[PDB]
């Protein structure tokens, strides 16, 4: 990780974020999404699962429809219109390679983003622990799509679906430990972005007994606060750049 | 500089690619924990049946598989399970060898899990091999997976539950950050331990096997003292 | 940042184990002209014909342009043995034992002291990020050095008549972490930049200005990125395993 973040350049004015499950644009990235959502940047979603075996106490076939519900109310807080799931992968064992590539890379030119937010797939999570596999592989080919959907040979039916290549101006990987450049946020995209996360709320509700708003206020108040050191004090959301 | 390992666990579950890593990586630990009253059980993937230039993968794993139960209990490790349809060298990464894995974390049920380093390179820097990538990383996976009750909801239908073993320690780790300190006698039953490869270590050079075995853990063992206060010890990659 | 070291003069015959066309004479070229002034044995696989690399031309179109291209930049260089395996598709090489059987059989084929790959790491040397193709074609060409090796791994190629070979290095052209070099003087220079241009038709899609002011351009920034951590030499740089 650098010891000094660099500002993101401030050049796009379409985002789109490609996550494997619901929360995972919400601690990672949120209150950046409600800082270029404020400034009328437009920002879709694009979850690989509905993130259907991350709440211990409800099967998959109860969990995947009420977190779907959950981050579509999520994105509507912050002004995020567009949330698209993808069909036939199974959280827990999402596997990379070309099939996803190829989903992603449809993903992206039919959006036609300038920017492109993916989660950390790096081994390790910001805090050290171990990551999954799930973020590895989606993250992994959401890089990797990036040129894929540039490209007219690779793919070729998707010509045939009538998506003409499209290049995406940069990617910020949200989460990395090897953030590079941070986004500064204000208060009132704070709190728009800890209403957001505070809709999770069956999730949230899995893992404390503390009110949703609560717990989400302290979650995003320790990803910015945890920026500011090594953004000349300021709150932010880290960013690793490609 | 290395932390000594709590002991805050009574079982331990190693998992390995092939016979000998454990003997190889961390042999003297086990000796150390079965001494001390932990219960520790093995699983290999492969029988390590590619593995001898001189037998046949039909005659070598089944010589092998023999050679790596008497390490065991030289070590006093009793419960030795190996996988069945996987091929040594060609070992896949994926979720069929997450569930595997799993399958066996839920059946012992371990507070400690015990891999060989999965990295790229070798603690000595030379280029590691698919089947410990593949293997470590599919085991570092399957903490989680042997966790979670909807992922391969077909264990559940096998009876059994949710299991979340506390941390996993990897062996031969060239980024370290803890180990065991070892006593004489568990130096000595992991001496014996190696030196029960046999055919293993014979195909390898003309020595004796046990001076062979001697020769390689004296030098893990001091390999390790520059950085945990001049003890000769195993070391070992954390994580959790 | 380490100085590099000089590369051992101590093999008479290479394999370069590359993706695409272009990866050789991108990562290398200058090195593969100095070791056959030299008269080393240098031998090319490539995997694909790089057939998605020129976005005016269909896979089917391209294919045989970039075979015919990279026969003529092996040419330019000395280089007569250059293999393509086939059933790999540009952009879509999947990393596994398949890819690995294939690698093997070519290192006994060959019998290489000094196998050379491209870059296999996540990202290129400037940062930017690196392709699945690259990533699956070095770590499985790093892996096959064992494979090659060992009588067990890959049954059948015995049956096939090769036996067992292991090669003594690897060296990793354009990794971001370096650790050796090959000087390079201006005849060899000069010949890679012949080389590298004999990619016509692919530099001409990427940019527009003449092929040959971009290879100049291209290997002299190569060769220029050494010199400063190679005693002033312009040479390649490789990553040795
Ligand atoms: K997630
Ligand atoms: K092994
Ligand atoms: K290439």
């Amino acid at each position: 990780m650098a010891d000094t973040l660099l500002e993101l350049p401030d050049d796009f004015s379409r985002v789109l974020a490609i996550v494997a499950h619901p929360d995972d644009i919400e601690f990672g990235a949120g209150p950046a999404v409600a800082q270029w959502t404020a400034q009328g940047r437009e920002v879709a979603y694009l979850l690989v699962t509905r993130g259907e075996a991350g709440i211990s106490d409800l099967e998959p076939a109860q969990c995947g429809p009420v977190r779907e519900a959950e981050q579509r109310k999520a994105a509507a807080e912050l002004g995020v219109h567009e949330v698209d799931f993808l069909d036939h992968y199974n959280d827990g064992t999402i596997e990379y390679g070309p099939g996803l590539r190829r989903d992603l890379a449809r993903a992206v030119r039919r959006h036609r983003p300038e920017l492109i937010v993916t989660f950390n797939h790096h081994d390790t999570w910001a805090s050290g622990a171990w990551n999954t596999p799930d973020h590895r592989a989606v993250g992994l080919a959401a890089l990797d799509a990036v040129a894929d959907a540039a490209n007219r040979w690779i793919f070729p039916e998707l010509l045939d679906e009538g998506l003409e290549p499209w290049r995406a101006g940069k990617v910020a990987i949200a989460g990395s430990p090897h953030a590079t450049h941070a986004v500064a946020v204000d208060d009132d995209s704070r709190d728009r972005a800890v209403r957001s996360l505070a809709a999770h709320d069956r999730y949230l509700g899995s893992l404390s007994d503390d009110p949703p708003q609560e717990r989400a206020r302290f979650i995003l108040g320790h990803l910015l606060a945890a920026t500011a050191p090594r953004f000349g004090g300021r709150d932010g959301v880290a960013f690793q750049i490609v």
